[PDB]
């Protein structure tokens, strides 16, 4: 059983026995390529004090599937809609949250709208800078990564 | 500025204007694969209410770099060390948390040592059961997936 010390915006902070659990409301992410750029989105993040390099990515609202949620948020962040496609989801960090986070690839995307960096940039070329401490990577911008180097060359 | 709500044992919830914030210690992770098989591990998450598929992964604690935590964890999860390498790191989930993790891969393992239940699998595997639904992933599990996929085959 759960007893709440904070019940806020976006998360929530409880005890249960010894552990210290954040509520959060799940999240989508969204694998987009294009011309072999992928599709990254930068903003300041108060948490960090930085703007580490994302992909595009919001929380699943009242109302919504992840689906629903991953297209609303490719629209609102840079603009495009596409195909998407479900490919796994993920806890970003179980030992004190339950946020979820669901990941999709979009294909044959089109421009539906002319805060938030809209980055495209070769994923190899996030991987370098990286590496060589140019930028720091959210966990969503680093599955992008790795899944484009593994299935999307 | 941040105030204050909760000063804890592995978090505090701050809030910064009007976002709330939960300072964490950094964390490591270890990829390592012998035989074909990664090195995956599950325990009950109270957060999640669950055991997903993680890899060795632990908190860097006072005196230590990310390099000791990861041989720390590794030993005292599995019974094994490696040689380690860095690889790369990202932050767990950026608009809430600072959490960042360092994530090494292990090689040349040798069994140190004689409620974490050490998980040999073959990462096709462990993405094949994800997708089917029959287990879930932290990040730092499917991080090791992906990688292996991508750099490892
Ligand atoms: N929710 C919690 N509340 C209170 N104390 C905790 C909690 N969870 C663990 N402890 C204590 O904290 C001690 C040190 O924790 P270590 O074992 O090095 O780490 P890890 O494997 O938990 O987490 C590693 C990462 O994997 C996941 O993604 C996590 O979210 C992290 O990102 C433990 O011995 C517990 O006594
Ligand atoms: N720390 C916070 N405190 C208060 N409200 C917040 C905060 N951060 C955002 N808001 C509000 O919450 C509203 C809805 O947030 P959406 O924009 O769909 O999501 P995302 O991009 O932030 O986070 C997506 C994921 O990416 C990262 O990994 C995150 O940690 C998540 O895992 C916003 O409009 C803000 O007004």
């Amino acid at each position: 059983e759960r007893t709440y010390l904070y019940r806020g915006r976006i998360l929530n902070l409880a005890l249960e026995g010894r552990y210290e659990i954040v509520e959060h409301k799940p999240a989508v992410a969204v694998i987009a390529l294009r011309e072999g750029r992928m599709l990254f989105v930068r903003q300041m993040r108060p948490a960090v004090g930085l703007a580490p390099l994302e992909i595009p990515a919001g929380l699943i609202e009242p109302g919504e599937d992840p689906l629903e949620a991953a297209r609303r948020e490719l629209a609102e962040e840079t603009g495009l809609s596409g195909d998407l496609t479900y490919l796994f989801s993920y806890f970003v960090s179980p030992g004190f949250t339950d946020e979820k986070t669901h990941v999709f690839l979009a294909e044959n995307l089109k421009e539906v709208e002319a805060a938030i960096e809209v980055v495209w940039m070769r994923p190899e070329e996030a991987l370098e800078r990286h590496q060589r401490g140019e930028v720091e990577f959210s966990a969503t911008g680093l599955v992008g990564v790795l899944y484009y180097h593994a299935f999307l060359r």
